[PDB]
């Protein structure tokens, strides 16, 4: 029901879901999960 | 600045819908839903 972004759109939002979660105290396992969900944006775009 | 809780999860739907709208298989579907939970339980948590 939320809207289908842009690639661009997509990765600026991401950034701010980044910003508000290394906001707080972030263990490494929450770290990962952010680089995990990133590459996969970038390397799914990449490769379709 | 900082989103607030609500921003936050309006981003992270939009890259949810963005993510979704091509074919992912399991692996990336699991990194979704660790980043979901990460979201509501790192709020709840703190």
């Amino acid at each position: 029901h939320m809207p289908v972004p842009s690639f661009g759109e997509a990765m600026a939002y991401f950034a701010m879901v980044k910003r508000y979660l290394t906001s707080f105290p972030i263990d490494d396992r929450v770290q990962s999960h952010i680089l995990h969900l990133e590459h996969d944006l970038v390397h799914v775009t990449r490769k379709n």
